[PDB]
């Protein structure tokens, strides 16, 4: 509905398509039209945490001074700024030569593009009665959708009529100038609470790793699909050279909705378990096809068709995981779990990333997605291994802190604890490498055995919520 505050929502929510695309999508397609190798292309899916550690800044834009206007007027003018020269500092930045000050500047975009939707998400919460809710906030995920495929499909197509990719961010640039319009426009309207206190939940039900690693697991099949589904649209097959932006991402999109839309109405008539195992295991034949492509290019509508399908499979199945999100969140401090648990839920997409790139080297493009439908197989099993516990939220809404102390829990969390640090702990072995201050031959020898070792204590944790689920 056409209103003074209406074409805000839309404006704004497309500030926040615009930058999730180019971090993401463009940049790989970026690098996978310049010869950036595959593995290095992986790496650069971890700039995408700063959309899903954006839990922990939610609290910091309160928190902090609000910074020459309002709270929420004025930080959204910070990330849309910062943005507007992130991006076009992005074109400057060249491909081959640079790429350091590139990557660099990726993550100043996605740590700026997050904290984009964090003041709008709160700039959204402070503005939208529950009368006006959904009717404010279909709209603003209505321009997010535009900014994603202007970000995305419109983005790639623009490169090759733009005799290069730098004009492409450069025109983000230039269509982030209406987005500070609207926010100067727009009429201006706790770490504890947010995030400290759910994790307390999560981690004090009966459930805790199982739902953990099912939260995490069954979507680690469509984490590992897309990712380098661009790159493979680029460097695998004949349909190649910015058609994958229209069909891969335009048509992409438009299959999410429509699914997501089939998640919301099928589930009606499907239960939760039986809705998430159906979705699940379509998601695991989604991937399958992807396949289909790495073998012989049959034509360009095996990519548009596919591409339908595997978001169909996906976003539909999205759905499912987001019912899913809902059945494990507490009335008490609901909308805060939903965040974190979505939010957690990308702690198993980080791993994702660098193995994405690994595999597809050592081993060839057909095989990381004939990966893919057994990758999923996880998240499935595990489902099916916790039909139980999700029998109690459909009967009785309630949880079980009973922890039953999981035998002897330090010997369960204790022993991934080191693992948690370890990863800042490699961060500084990281630099070692590249300024070549202190020689460490090890290098990454610790990072891979322990790691494991850690997720073995989420493992052999998780072992424990299944022998303990008896009392």
């Amino acid at each position: 509905f056409q209103q003074p505050k209406s074409a805000i929502l839309l404006i704004l929510g497309f500030a926040s398509g615009l930058p999730l695309a180019l971090t993401s999508g463009t940049l790989q397609a970026w690098m996978t039209v310049e010869n950036i190798d595959l593995k290095t292309i992986g790496f650069f899916s971890l700039v995408g945490q700063a959309y899903v550690f954006k839990f922990l800044w939610s609290p910091v834009m309160d928190r902090y001074t609000p910074p020459f206007l309002g709270r929420r007027r004025g930080w959204l003018v910070t990330t849309q700024i910062l943005l507007l020269i992130a991006i076009a500092a992005m074109g400057f930045l060249e491909p081959g030569t640079q790429l350091r000050w590139m990557a660099a500047l990726a993550v100043v975009i996605a740590f700026c593009s997050a904290s984009q939707d964090i003041v709008f998400d709160a700039w959204k919460t402070d503005v939208l009665p529950a009368e006006e809710r959904g009717t404010g906030a279909a709209i603003s995920v209505l321009g997010y959708r535009l900014g994603m495929l202007v970000s995305g499909g419109l983005a790639l197509w623009m490169a090759d009529k733009w005799l290069g990719w730098q004009g492409m961010y450069w025109l983000m640039a230039a269509l982030l100038v209406p987005c500070i319009i609207a926010t100067l426009l727009a009429p201006e309207p706790t770490l504890e609470q947010a995030v400290v206190a759910p994790l307390r939940d999560f981690f004090g039900r009966n459930n805790a790793w199982l739902i953990l690693l099912l939260i995490v697991l069954y979507k680690l099949g469509d984490a590992f699909a897309m990712s380098l589904t661009t790159t493979f649209l680029i460097r695998g097959v004949g349909f190649d050279a910015g058609e994958v932006g229209m069909v891969n991402k335009t048509l992409g999109l438009i299959a999410t909705i429509i699914g997501a839309l089939y998640g919301g109405v099928l589930m009606q008539r499907l239960s939760l378990f039986r809705a998430l195992l159906i979705f699940g295991i379509l998601q695991g034949v989604s991937n399958a096809g992807y396949w289909l492509l790495s073998i012989t290019d049959k034509h360009l509508m095996s990519m548009a068709v596919a591409v339908f399908f595997e978001n169909l499979c996906g976003g539909m199945g999205t759905a499912a995981f987001v019912a899913l999100l809902m059945t494990l969140c507490n009335k008490s401090f609901s909308a805060t779990q939903f965040a974190l648990l979505s939010a957690l839920s990308a702690v198993g997409r980080v791993y994702v990333g660098p193995i994405a790139g690994w595999f597809v080297e050592a081993h060839g493009w057909p095989t990381f997605y004939l990966f893919s439908v057994f990758a999923a197989v996880p998240g499935i099993l595990l489902l099916l291994i916790c039909r139980k516990t999700l029998e109690y939220t459909q009967q009785t809404e309630s949880f079980m802190m009973r922890r039953h102390f999981s035998g002897a829990y330090q010997f369960a969390l204790y022993l991934l604890l080191l693992g948690c640090l370890l990863l800042a702990l490699w961060l500084i072995m990281l630099a070692l490498n590249a300024i070549d201050y202190t020689s460490f031959s090890f290098l990454a020898g610790l990072l891979e055995v322990a790691a494991l070792i850690a997720i073995a204590g989420v493992l052999l944790g998780a072992i424990l919520d299944y022998l303990a689920l008896r009392r």
